[PDB]
């Protein structure tokens, strides 16, 4: 099926489009292309730049009547110099400003780690260390609940939490709402069985960052490993009359998760879309799992003092 039942209630597509890095002066167009091929799901983020320009084409389609609104699943994340109290609100509303929405169906807390607010979204100390904020997770997640009651959005999540901090939430003192989705990197490289099966456990809809394992981050090294260019990936490809992508969109589906490949260009928005077509075996599955390497697009290295850095603990 097309899409996951969350705990708000609410129905999530589980193929969406991903937007970091897209570039401004692409992404109208990514998106455009996305919706008429059949996505109903948009990945955004204040921090990726480019919100204003993901809203023209979610506006114009809509204006186009080729989608109505509750059609569509709006994704966006609170930025970490945000975490404060009395910032939390004014995020979410430039945010539905900049995509032109007057809700988001998800809102999550980008990072489990707050940052120290001003102009600058990683600002640093004289040595380069990110400068925290005195803010915790729990009240955090109290001024997400208030968005939640004020009507600006349908869900409010996580991303990038272990679950240790999953569990602070779910255990937090008069907590309200749960979290409906955890978005974490995973893919062959990154498998993360055990916080998959904790958030599943709670009926907490996880979600698959970085499923081609980013070729385009902007930090990419010679020897990193590459999913794109596996040859036992490729294989298990070619046996399916499908293209390596397409494997590994089709791979996290029938893990029961979300996924939000990322891509600006036509032909690949519409090859990504089509993996409902066809079925990995469980074979296929265990086999791809195997290649897990705990290997992280994700993991900036300038945080790992902060307190609730998320990747020091196992899982
Ligand atoms: N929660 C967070 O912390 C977090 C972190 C990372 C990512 N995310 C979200 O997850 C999305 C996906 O992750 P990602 O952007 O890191 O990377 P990704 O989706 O794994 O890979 C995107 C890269 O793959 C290429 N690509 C797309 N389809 C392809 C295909 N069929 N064949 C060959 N290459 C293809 C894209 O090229 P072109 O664009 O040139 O086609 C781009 O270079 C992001 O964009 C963002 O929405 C969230
Ligand atoms: O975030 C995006 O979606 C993609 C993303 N990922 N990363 C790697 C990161 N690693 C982190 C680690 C922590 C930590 F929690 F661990 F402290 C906190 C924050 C981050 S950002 C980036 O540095 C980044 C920079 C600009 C725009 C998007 C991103």
């Amino acid at each position: 099926a097309s899409r996951i039942l969350l705990n708000n209630g609410a129905k999530m597509p589980i193929l969406g489009l991903g937007t970091w890095k897209s570039p401004p002066g692409q992404v109208t167009e990514a998106v455009k292309v996305a919706i008429d091929v059949g996505y109903r799901h948009i990945d955004c983020a204040h921090v990726y730049q480019n919100e204003n320009e993901v809203g023209v084409a979610i506006q114009e389609k809509l204006r186009e009547q080729v989608v109505k609104r509750e059609e569509l699943f709006i994704v966006s994340k609170l930025w970490c110099t945000y975490h404060e109290k009395g910032l939390v609100k004014g995020a979410c509303q430039k945010t539905l400003s900049d995509l032109k929405l007057d809700y988001l169906d998800l809102y999550l807390i980008h990072w489990p780690t707050g940052f120290k607010p001003g102009k600058e979204f990683f600002p640093l100390d004289e040595s380069g260390n990110v400068v925290p904020s005195d803010t915790n997770i729990l009240d955090t997640w109290a001024a997400m609940e208030e968005l939640v009651d004020e009507g600006l959005v349908k869900a409010i999540g996580i991303s990038n939490f272990n679950h240790l901090q999953v569990e602070m939430i779910l255990n937090k003192p008069g907590l309200k709402y749960k979290p409906a989705v955890n978005q974490i990197e995973c893919h062959p490289y990154l498998t993360q069985e055990k916080l998959i099966q904790y958030c599943q456990s709670k009926g907490i809809v996880v979600t698959a960052y970085s499923p081609l394992g980013s070729p385009d981050r902007p930090w990419a090294k010679p020897e990193d490993p590459s999913l794109l260019e596996d040859p036992r990936i490729k294989a298990i490809a070619a046996k399916h009359n499908k293209t390596t992508a397409q494997v590994l969109i089709r791979f996290p589906m029938q893990r029961n998760l979300v996924v939000i490949p990322k891509s600006v260009t036509p032909e690949r928005i519409a090859e990504n879309f089509k993996v409902f077509d066809f079925e990995l075996s469980s074979q296929d599955m265990t086999t791809l799992l195997s290649y897990n390497r705990n290997w992280r697009v994700c993991a900036l290295l300038r945080c790992t003092s902060h307190k609730d850095y998320p990747f020091h603990e196992e899982f």
